[PDB]
């Protein structure tokens, strides 16, 4: 088929690939120093704001927790 | 067989690789921002 | 042994990791704007050229499609 | 529910996704030339000097031991 | 404990994960061209030089095969 689901929009260019966690949700990074976390449907679900470019993929730990680096020098733990 | 079976445009370079969801959806990040997911 | 099995020449560096196919093709992207599939004996399989290089490797599909980035802004899903 | 957990502070950007251990440590490398070992509590286990930035994510042996490159040119195996 | 286990010199910064084979064998690129093979010991096993940089991890393949690609525009293709 190859046809657009869906497409989300975020501030600045994506430049690490996505992590899918195991409810199906789309863990992504953006240059705009977001994490996004979208819906299978492509809703968001929630964003968290790092101070800058989130330049590599997160890592999902045994209970959810979502780890993620950040530009600003921070290594994040975020609840799903 | 090395042919192509279809290509999806973004508006600007593509510098991760995609992943691919359970059902088959296909998932990919752009410098134009957006995230997209792609039907096989 | 750390001898050389083969080596195999494109036009430009080769910036992403290759993968490898479940019948042992190894495909790797290169700046030169082609993805190639390599044989295990060092032959090429085919080449497919895209717009500009390729900075991502390529992800192989449950069904054998090959999909790959590439700064030419298209997401390629290439058959066996 | 994307509330954040706990943030670890590193010198300088995190360029690469953090590794998860067996027990829960989260590794992850910073600019700042160190390899941080995080508690899943958010507390620093230790930390481990390199000369240079750290630019990718480490990897574990079997047994633990965890490997990283750095910038300063040497690879270093470090004990758990 | 965070102790250093042993450390091993390249001519340049290493900008890529290291992989480690199923008999222990650590494979790591350097920017001087040359893909290094280090026994868990942290001695030399082997080295395979390139004409250029190695920006990406190695790849390993079922038959041992270890693949890694070059910024001189070849893939090669190591007996392991």
């Amino acid at each position: 088929d190859g046809t657009e689901k869906w497409r989300f929009k975020t501030g600045k260019a994506i430049e690490a690939s996505p992590v899918i966690g195991e409810d199906g949700t789309i863990y992504v990074g953006s240059n705009d120093g977001h994490l996004y976390a979208i819906n299978p449907d492509g809703t968001e679900k929630w964003r968290f704001k790092t101070g800058k470019a989130i330049e590599a993929s997160p890592v999902i730990g045994e209970d959810g927790t979502i780890y993620v680096g950040s530009n600003d020098g921070h290594l994040y733990a975020i609840n799903p």
